[PDB]
């Protein structure tokens, strides 16, 4: 049924507004729209937003599961963690430090903004907490680039979740949590905002797009993010000379890492990280493929290319998604329907996005209801799982900085 149809797309539909300051719109981002369609029953993808609380930036993110959620869920809820701490000033890192050893009030990190069916994960709490204090120890003792930032932020987090799924943990549910996260996967696709400043981390094949408005009111599509997979030359030829010149051949065959993976980058996978003999004695320990070709590991890592922008009066938005939106539509589709819509040319940008992919021919947003009507099995059949955030950005602010 239609109102069904609106039922079922509306379900993960989410939205945030900037707050005004003194009754003005003071802020480079006027707000946001996010929404989710799975494809898997339990689906794999997953969206993040929050706005740094010591520092000023906003972050936002998706992120492309695989070989479950565990993976994807983890990196939701603690890479934006990893990322503020390692922006923070070592003033606010003493302070930070000197509140959890003292016990006083905890200095507040992050103000997420979160669709009721978002979640923490209320067993790892501890832990993840834990592991981000003493990285934030260590930040203190070996005392602001954004850009390196980003990048050590990614990077710790991935070298965390490797220790971690080996040191396990004496609660069952925790040792096999740790596991179950190192052994799936997921992409990162993260933008920062901070005033004009527009840096994008990207690890793998999730994808950032700004859309920007010409003179004569068309839209164009400007990438921020390079597609890490098979028709990346360069990740391709990256891959390549980091392992000797017999492993040429192998390094990627059938348009996948050693064969396998379609992601060139990625947190968790430790099947593509991990030396045999390490993964041989994990698997033994407690609670199995070792991949072709793997000689020279690692093969995989999860570091992200980071992009900058200084945004101007003609970018209006910026499309973070999973590449089961980038999959269906061409750039510059996607680009002309999210700024014709919020031009005034569905009260949710992601959600029109969605409406568009799933129920298209030749942009007609019909066989929604047929698609919105299979269920677990063949959904997958027809469709990935879909996870989009429009973020719009305030053109007056953004020229009050010239
Ligand atoms: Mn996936
Ligand atoms: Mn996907
Ligand atoms: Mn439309």
């Amino acid at each position: 049924t239609p109102p069904q149809v609106n039922s079922i797309l509306k379900a993960n539909e989410y939205s945030f507004k900037v707050p005004e300051f003194d009754g003005k719109n003071v802020s480079s981002v006027l707000g946001f729209d996010s929404n989710q369609l799975p494809a898997n029953a339990p689906i794999e993808d997953r969206r993040s937003a929050a706005t740094c609380l010591q520092t000023r930036g906003m972050l936002l993110g998706v992120f492309d599961g695989h070989a479950g959620c565990a993976c994807s869920q983890a990196v939701s809820e603690r890479l934006f963690y990893y990322i503020a701490v390692s922006l923070l000033p070592h003033e606010t890192l003493l302070e930070i430090e000197n509140a959890v050893e003292s016990g006083r009030a905890l200095l507040p990190i992050l103000q997420w903004h979160k669709h009721p069916n978002d979640y923490f994960s209320k067993e790892a709490s501890k832990l993840y907490f834990n592991s981000l204090r003493t990285y934030w120890q260590e930040l203190i003792d070996l005392n602001i680039d954004v850009k390196e930032a980003l990048i050590n932020a990614f990077k710790r987090l991935d070298n965390d979740i490797s220790l971690e799924a080996q040191v396990g943990d004496p609660n069952s549910f925790l040792n096999y949590l740790v596991l179950r996260v190192a052994f799936s996967g997921a992409t990162a696709c993260v933008a920062h905002v901070d005033g004009v400043d527009l840096h994008v981390a990207n690890t793998g094949d999730s994808r950032a797009m700004l859309g920007v408005q010409e003179e004569d009111g068309s839209w164009s599509a400007v990438t921020l993010s390079n597609d890490h997979n098979a028709q990346n030359e360069r990740e391709v030829e990256r891959l390549k000379l980091e392992h000797p010149k017999n492993e040429a051949k192998s390094v990627v065959k059938q348009d996948r890492l050693l064969g396998l993976l379609m992601p060139f980058r990625a947190f968790g996978d430790v099947k593509f990280k991990w030396s045999i003999d390490l993964q041989k004695r994990v698997i033994e320990s407690g609670p199995k493929f070792i991949p072709p070709n793997y000689y020279t590991p690692p093969y995989l890592t999860a570091e992200p290319e980071v992009t900058y922008h200084r945004l101007r009066p003609q970018d209006k938005f910026l499309v973070l998604a999973t590449d089961g939106l980038w999959e269906t539509m061409h750039r510059q589709d996607v680009v002309r329907i999210v700024g014709e819509y919020l031009t005034g040319m569905d009260q949710n940008a992601a959600t029109h996005l969605i409406r568009h992919a799933v129920g298209n021919n030749e942009f007609g947003a019909e066989r929604l209801s047929k698609m919105l009507s299979l269920p677990e099995e063949l959904a997958r059949m027809y469709r990935d799982d879909i996870t989009i955030i429009v973020v719009q950005f305030n053109s007056h602010v953004v020229g009050a900085y010239q």
